[PDB]
């Protein structure tokens, strides 16, 4: 298990009582307990879930993320402040994290620790050794349902390689003398491999904080790491699904006709994807069992739901969003049935799926990329939301993240791009671009169509096509597809008129034209700018 002089050697003192590798069990009468207060406490489902609140905290925080800058982190971070790119990697003195260590160890000091010993990746030569210490059940809850959970024999001698201490209960009352943005903190130190939080108890920090470890540590070695979803069919053709958050990655790639490999964070070695994690994180806002049957089906006894409105009675309502957009639930992946195991890996991608829920309703539902849009694409990072919806009007908001997710990037976003187009060219892999988002109706696309339209570009429909070439993105676009509405595969058939279409798509492309620019630096990147929408 584990002992108090270990413990101590991390930081912590006095810790008296230890829950070592916690059960399912145990976590779920830990969250269950009636003398819990505040953000602790969890209520029993009608679906056999426990649901919790994650807080003030209901979603990540960029703006408290900060990274030590050292020798060993100096000149291979892709730092928020060199003038390389928009990025969340601000810098950190050693200085400063010290505290920062002082705040967390102090606070897990003299306190009920729950110590979670966990994996990220499914490859025993590139997978992260994790320890995660925290005071909150439903926090290790958490990452026992999100990374993967060793064996027997993997515990009996697991030495860790990195150690994640929640301290979300201190805050650090130092930060304006500091120059931190707030109290609350999600710091990385790559030198004493750990990771600190404070203020927030959002599990999300977790997860992601190991996915932008592996961000760093596996491009350096030549393996590509992705922000994506990943299933494989059973002729054994594995399809990896990129895209931005509400995408569909997750939704999508729960398809029941596939094996499920892993829903958000996966790797692209000389052999093929693998996951990083051992659970999904779906999404839950107005959640339907029609739509997303696999998914609602996954919420049971240990699956974690968060934010989600719990009427009296015990049951759910899923369309209540007054406490956040963003409700959740985490589940083993084996709560999904069809999926790949023992381990969660596969072959060589054929098939990348480029996500993008367009509020702008300009892009086609379905368009196959060329090898350099791919690339153009891939480094845009596009996706829109109709942000003021519930102040108004529609004004749909653009964001361009690197990489379909560069707020998890620790490295350049061309240094993600080269190992994908190196992984994508030896597999001979297709890209293709899917709007899973907005139309000329102002509603989003079904998902459904959406379906039907992923079912078509991996059994090779897509492919054999006819098509001709959208204006302005100069995307070749099917003229009909299997299953799908003929009349949305061409984005100016839902408008009154394809004029109303340029209008928007000339907007757009002029939003792609200003983001692109940083890019333009290299010869390479100067080139695909004719890969990009032209005026
Ligand atoms: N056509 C569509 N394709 C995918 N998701 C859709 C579609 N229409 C609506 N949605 C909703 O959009 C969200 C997509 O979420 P999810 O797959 O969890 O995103 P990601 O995993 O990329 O964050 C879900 O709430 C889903 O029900
Ligand atoms: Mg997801």
């Amino acid at each position: 298990g584990l002992t108090p002089q270990e413990l101590e050697a991390y930081g912590i003192s006095d810790v008296h009582d230890i829950v070592y590798n916690p059960s399912y069990d145990l976590l779920y009468q830990e969250e269950l307990d009636p003398s819990l207060t505040g953000y602790e406490r969890g209520v029993l489902t009608n679906l056999g879930a426990v649901a919790v609140d994650t807080g003030i905290f209901t979603g990540r925080s960029p703006k408290d993320k900060y990274i030590v800058r050292d020798d060993t982190t100096r000149d291979t971070f892709w730092w928020a402040d060199k003038g390389k790119g928009k990025n969340d990697n601000k810098p950190l003195s050693p200085e400063t994290w010290q505290h920062l260590k002082g705040l967390v160890t102090r606070q897990l000091s003299g306190k009920r620790l729950f110590v979670v010993d966990a994996f990220c990746g499914a490859n025993p030569d590139t997978r992260l050794s994790v320890r995660f210490i925290t005071e909150v059940a439903w926090q290790a809850h958490f990452v026992k349902n999100m990374f993967i959970r060793p064996s027997d024999e993997e515990l009996a001698g697991f030495k860790p390689d990195f150690i994640v201490m929640n301290g979300a209960k201190c805050t650090n009352p130092q930060w304006k003398e500091q120059g931190l943005n707030s109290e609350n903190f999600v710091a990385f130190n790559l030198t004493e491999r750990m990771q600190l939080i404070g203020g927030t108890w959002y599990g999300g920090e977790m997860k992601k904080g190991m996915f932008s470890m592996m961000n760093y540590l596996l491009p350096l070695k030549g393996i590509a790491s992705m922000h994506c979803s990943a299933n494989v069919g059973e002729k054994g053709d594995v399809a990896v699904f990129f895209g931005l958050s509400g995408t569909g990655k997750t939704t999508l790639s729960t398809d029941p006709k596939r094996r499920l490999i892993g829903d958000d964070e996966h790797g692209w070695d000389d052999d093929g994807v693998f996951n990083f994690e051992g659970g999904c994180y779906a999404k839950t806002i107005k959640l339907s069992k029609e739509a997303e049957p696999e998914i609602y089906n996954a919420i049971r006894r240990d699956a974690l739901l968060e934010n989600v409105t719990v009427r009296e009675d015990g049951t759910i309502d899923f369309d209540d969003g007054s406490k956040t957009e963003n409700t959740r639930v985490s589940y083993p992946i084996y709560h999904i049935d069809n999926i790949v195991k023992p381990v969660s890996k596969a072959g060589h991608a054929t098939k990348v799926i480029f996500l993008t829920a367009d509020a702008f309703g300009v892009l086609p539902p379905v368009s196959r990329l060329t090898a350099d849009q791919t690339q153009y694409h891939f480094l845009s990072g596009f996706t829109a939301k109709l942000a003021g919806t519930e102040r108004g009007i529609t004004e749909p908001t653009p964001t361009f993240s690197a990489c379909f997710g560069a707020a998890f990037l620790s490295l350049h976003p061309t240094q993600y791009a080269e190992v994908l187009v190196k992984r994508m060219q030896a597999a001979g892999a297709q890209a293709y671009l899917v709007n899973t988002g907005w139309n000329g109706t102002g509603k989003r696309i079904s998902i459904k169509d959406t379906r039907a339209i992923i079912d078509a570009i991996l059994n090779g429909s897509l492919d054999n096509a006819e098509t001709f070439t959208l204006p302005m993105f100069n995307l070749a676009i099917p003229t009909e597809l299997p299953g799908v509405d003929t009349k949305i595969l061409d984005p100016r058939n839902t408008y009154a008129s394809p004029e109303q279409w340029q209008e928007k798509a000339e907007t757009l492309a002029k939003l792609f034209i200003d983001n692109f620019d940083k890019y333009t630096d290299t010869p390479a990147g100067a080139a695909l700018v004719a890969a990009g929408p032209k005026l």
